[PDB]
């Protein structure tokens, strides 16, 4: 038995994949049967790869891939348990594990960090923490990155990257640190002494007055069916027709409805970031050029929605990321929180420094 991972191409339906992988046709008709009806195998996304695990005898035993909606993407695992595919349903299936990296610049940040393998999540989600205190793109040759960082593991084969724990840049010899803190939403950004990491302006504003966050941004298993699912975005639940704002200046690029989305509106702001506004009841009279604060929209459950809430979505260069400390306003911590702080980033900080010592890429 052994794996195989196949890069999914633009056009690419679930079948085109799997046959590309040597998998026989019978087999592929069996999967596409079963679940073509409950999620788009059809269409792919080609930023993975699919992977398959095929036995001794050349037969598939496990697949695993993500289909994509507006708005998420669902890891789609299956196995045969008695000759039958059957959707992995275990809360064993999935391990979250702490990676470390640390790399040192040759002639790009992007370029050194994806031939680290860093993913192109972690690559985005580093740029956005950072923005207050420095740009990625101005790394220069001898500057170095250490990352310790969540990545997904299904049966033993990394399936996607989750939230940054620490980060650490060392830019012209000045060394900027990033520790994620958690205290219905995740955590933010605060650098080694528990301080806000964000520019003065910026994203200083929550998008909408909430009841609460129904859905954080990230990888969830769902509680009894044990699936897994990557939410692109914040879900803040709030009543029919409540006013969303732009959380910064920028230029509308979109206004309309857009799929599962329903009523959005797109932002574009400085550094490659992008907002999306979704499931929107309306629109207001918001055109071309919006200031932070302005007025965009009204919450609503068009599109791919259950009850009233606001979808909000950061892209870096494309990539949805994590809102927090990045889209978001970063609440200072009370005196009592930086004490638990410091507490909380030891174990992260011992990680980085030990790395520091290295004066190459670890590998
Ligand atoms: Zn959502």
């Amino acid at each position: 038995a052994y794996w195989v991972q196949e890069a999914v191409q633009p056009g690419d339906s679930l079948a085109d994949v799997l046959a590309r992988s040597g998998m026989a046709r019978d087999e592929i008709a069996r999967i596409t049967e079963k679940y073509g009806g409950e999620a788009d195998l059809r269409h792919l996304r080609a930023d993975q790869s699919v992977h398959v695990l095929v036995g001794g005898d050349g037969s598939a035993r496990e697949v695993q891939f993500f289909t994509d909606e507006d708005g998420e993407r669902n890891l789609v695992a299956l196995e045969k348990k008695g000759g039958i595919w059957r959707r992995s349903a275990s809360d064993a299936d999935m391990k979250v594990l702490p990676t470390l990296r640390s790399v040192v610049v040759k002639t790009s940040a992007r370029g050194s960090l994806a031939r680290a393998e860093v993913p192109v999540e972690i690559r985005e989600s580093l740029s956005g923490i950072f923005a207050g205190r420095f740009s990625l793109d101005g790394l220069k040759e001898g500057d170095a990155v250490r990352l310790l960082y969540d990545s997904l593991y299904f049966h033993g084969q990394q399936v996607a990257a989750g939230d940054i724990l620490a980060a650490e840049v060392v830019k012209g010899g000045t060394t900027h640190q990033a520790f994620y803190y958690r205290s219905g939403g995740g955590g933010n950004y605060y650098d080694e002494d528990g301080r806000v990491l964000q520019e003065k302006g910026g994203f200083n504003i929550e998008p909408l007055v909430y009841t609460r966050i129904s859905s954080p941004f990230g990888y969830r298993m769902h509680p009894i069916l044990h699936t897994w699912r990557l939410h692109t975005g914040i879900d803040y639940a709030a009543p029919q027709g409540t006013p969303v704002r732009a959380s910064a200046d920028g230029v509308i690029t979109f206004k309309g409805r857009k799929g599962g989305y329903g009523n959005a509106v797109m932002i574009r702001h400085a550094n490659g970031v992008e907002t999306l506004y979704a499931h929107l009841s309306a629109f207001s009279q918001a055109q071309g050029n919006v200031r932070g604060g302005e007025v965009i929209g009204f919450v609503g459950s068009t599109g791919r929605s259950t009850g009233p809430h606001l979808h909000y979505e950061a892209r870096i260069n494309g990539q949805p990321v994590n809102p927090v400390s990045v889209a978001l306003p970063t609440p200072e911590l009370t005196q009592a929180d930086k004490a638990a702080f410091a507490a909380q980033k030891q174990k992260a900080d011992a990680l980085l420094a030990r790395l520091r010592g290295i004066p190459v890429t670890v590998s």
